């Protein structure tokens, strides 16, 4: 039932799927209004419209779902980035605002985000140079002739504590990444893992994880056969000790339909063979289930840079994890 999108999020507790936002060629948004819901039992959609303080119609948001509490951070609207955040209690479903205290990220999209405890833990993204702190943050070059305002990458680590929506930085001990977007971020225990990412020429093949108590960053250097760099994938924990990739864009622009299961406790990647290698994705969204499956829905089946000829897709792909 949804219409096609790329640049949407994706929540889910192992059994409803939340799919929000995003944007389709027919860079029209979709409306800010409707929220679907996808059982990953029945593979049924049901749509509501929301209502309260409504995001602006958006891609490249960052959300969350902790205890059926929906969160959402940052997102490129018709106007440009935001650093605002969102609430939608999905336990007539209404969106507030927080007005955080603290100083708030930049104002980005294409970042990542991991939950820890009472912890939303934010890192990298694409957007404005921070108006004020720990970090790098890296102009990009092409943004000063195509934009308005220059936009850049940043690796920036920031903390919104959902004890008292209080925004702080960590300080990190370690080799931080590279500023980068459309990195795909994953949480298991105090681990948050990154793999991947846009980063001036390059859609990069490195993971790292942050140690969410220690704040130490680490590198992960697995041996042997590991997955082309890209940027737009998806990585989604389908265990304690397994991160799903799937999808993505290669620095030579090639779409990706090739999947692997990041073994953490092995440290190496196992390449995962599955129905859908001429059903390329970048940009769409992925959520696992209760019943170890991987569900992604939406993003593009080309380069999606090419608007005119993009191709936005609607489906679910299920693999079997
Ligand atoms: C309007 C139209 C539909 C044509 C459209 C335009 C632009 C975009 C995004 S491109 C600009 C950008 O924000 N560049 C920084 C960046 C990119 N990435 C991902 C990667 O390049 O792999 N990570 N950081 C998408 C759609």
């Amino acid at each position: 039932c949804p219409a096609e999108r790329s640049g949407h999020v994706a929540v889910s507790d192992g059994r409803h799927m939340f799919v929000w936002g995003g944007y389709k060629s027919n860079d029209f948004y979709l409306p800010r209004e409707e929220l679907w819901i996808y059982n990953m039992e029945t593979g049924r959609w049901k749509k509501i419209n929301t209502e309260g303080d409504v995001p602006p119609s958006m891609s490249g948001s960052c959300a969350v779902c902790v205890d059926r509490v929906l969160y959402l951070f940052g997102g490129h609207h018709s106007r440009g980035n935001t650093n605002k955040f969102y609430m939608l209690d999905s336990r007539v479903l209404q969106w507030e605002r927080i007005d955080c205290q603290g100083i708030p990220p930049s104002s980005k999209d294409k970042l990542g985000v991991w939950v820890y405890k009472n912890k939303l833990i934010f890192f990298g993204g694409y957007g404005y140079l921070p108006e004020d702190v720990l970090g790098t943050f890296e102009f990009d070059e092409t943004s000063f002739w195509n934009s308005s305002h220059p936009r850049g990458w940043n690796d920036h680590v920031h903390i919104l504590d959902t004890e008292t929506f209080t925004w702080s930085q960590p300080i990190t001990t370690g080799k931080a990444p590279s500023p980068r977007a459309a990195h795909a971020c994953a949480t298991v225990g105090n681990r948050g893992f990154v793999f991947g990412g846009r980063y001036r020429d390059a859609r990069m093949n490195d993971l790292h994880y942050l140690n969410l108590d220690t704040w130490e960053w680490n590198e992960l250097i697995p041996q042997g056969i590991c997955p082309v760099g890209r940027s737009w994938h998806s990585l989604t924990p389908v265990s304690s000790d397994h991160l799903f990739l799937f999808g993505g864009f290669t620095t030579d622009k090639q779409p990706l339909s090739d999947a692997w299961t990041y073994c953490i406790s092995k440290n190496e990647w196992i390449q995962f063979n599955h129905p859908y290698t001429e059903k390329p994705r970048l940009w769409h969204t992925a959520c696992a289930s209760d019943e170890g499956e991987v569900i992604v829905f939406g993003g593009c089946a080309n380069n999606l840079l090419v608007h005119h000829r993009a191709a936005h897709s609607n489906e679910i792909l299920i693999f079997s994890v």
